[PDB]
């Protein structure tokens, strides 16, 4: 188990072919296995510090995870600056000893991919004229839980304010500083900065912050989000460059019998004019790519399988790594999906609604890095073969889902979820998604205030 430092995501192909050897022939499973936080990992390592480093990459005491930046805005030209704010925020937390390892995001609205939610820290960009001119200050959000004890919860973050782009260090400095400082002493349990903000108050955190950073933060500008999905296939990007984003199963590159998704990749990192981008959804985005050479890159993901259509169901879910590589690992998530999800397809095209898709998403075990707590359908593991079900989170991941069933296994989980679809597709409103209709419905009662309401 080994991951790199990698903000926003941006990997050369250069770099690519380097990763791509080295995971063939100097780890057991031989795959490259994309991260929802925008990295990479090799699985069974049998160096790996050298070979990084001579392509320029580094590995990460430093309680600093990959800083994400939104991979593929709708305004093209937003990326460049906002990655390299990721990069230039990445570099300045690098080395003080964090109670909790800190997350931090860069989200340029109206996409929420890097599921901001989930993170500790995060910067929403705010443009004006095509120029970003500063940054919504979101700070407290966590997934992580322990199975039956209360005192454990997801958390979403909080707005803190609007500041302008000079002081954007100041203040990533100054929340990561107070958090450390505040950070709970005595468990670790309790040491995530979502717990923090909760004992002392978001407000008393905030004039720490402000104290700190030397400014006063301006009010919130406004920003919303439309999705967290990829944007899958070919889309304009500026100048005569298209951005091509392709579908990866559980983000893990491998070659299968008649799907070598490995030397696919490597192929097309070799005539590549630009570089690739790892999405927070574990998909991978063939970035600047001339129009002229579209039909080159087309030709070879389209042999290579990499562009099989899937239905937008299984666009839109996601599993954690979970066995046979984690230790703390409960239930499948990974291994589980795939044929989970032909089920799902099913039960979608039973009730008319295989056009449609439903945020969902499985975790191995409460620590939650499948993100399945901000999804509108969340499989939590809780031992072999059985999961938590919780229901009511949104396509945007703002609302946490509560637990609707638990401890149950695939066939419950599938009954229980004919019922609902079926539900939905019958008597929702026009483009109402599956997680409000349930909280609507009277499905499941909304999560209001985590910190308190998350548990029965
Ligand atoms: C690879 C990945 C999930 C995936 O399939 O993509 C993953 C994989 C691993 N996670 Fe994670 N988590 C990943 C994103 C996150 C997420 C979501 C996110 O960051 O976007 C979270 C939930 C959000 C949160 O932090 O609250 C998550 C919360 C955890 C935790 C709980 C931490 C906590 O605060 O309690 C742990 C366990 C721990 O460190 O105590 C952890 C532990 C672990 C490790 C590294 C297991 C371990 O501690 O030895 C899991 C490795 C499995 C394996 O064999 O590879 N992981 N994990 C993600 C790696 C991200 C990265 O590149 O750094
Ligand atoms: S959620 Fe649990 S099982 Fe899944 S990858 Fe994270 S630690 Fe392992
Ligand atoms: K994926």
């Amino acid at each position: 188990l080994l991951r790199c430092r990698l903000p926003g995501g941006v990997i050369t192909t250069k770099q690519w072919q380097a990763i791509d050897k080295f995971a063939g022939e100097n780890t057991i499973y031989g795959s490259i296995r994309l991260t929802n936080r925008q990295t990479f990992q090799f699985h069974g390592i049998l160096p790996v510090h050298q070979m990084l480093h001579s392509v320029g990459l580094d590995a990460l005491n430093d309680m600093n995870r990959n800083v994400l930046c939104t991979s593929n805005p709708y305004e093209s030209q937003l990326h460049a600056e906002a990655y390299e704010w990721a990069k230039k925020i990445s570099e300045h937390l690098l080395p003080t000893y964090l109670p909790r390892k800190f997350k931090t995001t860069v989200v340029i609205p109206p996409q929420n991919d890097i599921d901001l939610h989930a993170n500790d820290m995060n910067f929403v960009a705010i443009a004006e004229n095509g120029k970003l001119v500063g940054f919504n200050l979101l700070v407290g959000g966590g997934l992580s839980i322990e199975h039956g004890n209360k005192k454990t919860y997801a958390r979403t973050a909080s707005e803190f304010g609007y500041l302008p782009l000079e002081h954007t260090l100041a203040v990533a400095e100054a929340v990561v500083t107070t958090q450390r400082d505040w950070g709970n002493r005595t468990d670790r349990k309790n040491a995530k900065t979502k717990y923090t903000l909760e004992r002392v108050g978001v407000e008393t955190f905030k004039a720490e912050v402000e104290r700190r950073a030397g400014i006063k933060f301006e009010p919130i500008r406004p920003y919303e989000f439309t999705g967290r999905g990829d944007r899958i296939g070919w889309v304009k990007g500026i100048d005569d460059n298209w951005h091509l984003t392709l579908f990866i199963e559980n983000g893990r590159i491998l070659d299968y019998p008649a799907r070598p998704l490995k030397t696919g990749l490597l192929e097309i990192a070799k005539i590549h004019k630009g570089d690739f981008r790892i999405t927070a959804n574990q998909n991978l985005i063939i970035a600047g790519v001339p129009e002229s050479e579209k039909a080159k890159i087309e030709k070879i993901a389209k042999e290579s399988g990499l562009m099989n259509a899937v239905t937008p169901q299984r666009e839109n879910s996601m599993a954690c790594v979970s066995f046979p590589t984690c230790p703390l690992a409960m239930a499948e998530a990974e291994r589980f999906l795939p044929s989970f999800i032909d089920n799902i397809d099913n039960l979608m095209a039973k009730h008319g609604v295989s056009d449609e898709h439903i945020v969902m998403r499985v975790t191995g075990c409460p620590n939650g890095c499948g993100r399945a707590m901000l999804a509108e359908v969340g499989l939590v593991g809780k031992a072999p073969g059985r999961y938590n079900l919780h229901l009511g989170g949104n396509r945007i991941g703002t609302r946490i889902p509560r637990m609707y069933k638990e401890n149950i296994t695939e066939p419950e989980i599938l009954a229980s979820l004919d019922e609902l679809i079926g539900r939905w597709a019958k008597e929702r409103e026009a483009g109402e998604g599956f997680g409000d209709f349930t909280v609507r419905a009277g499905i499941i009662r909304p999560v209001l205030d985590p910190a308190r309401d998350l548990w029965d």
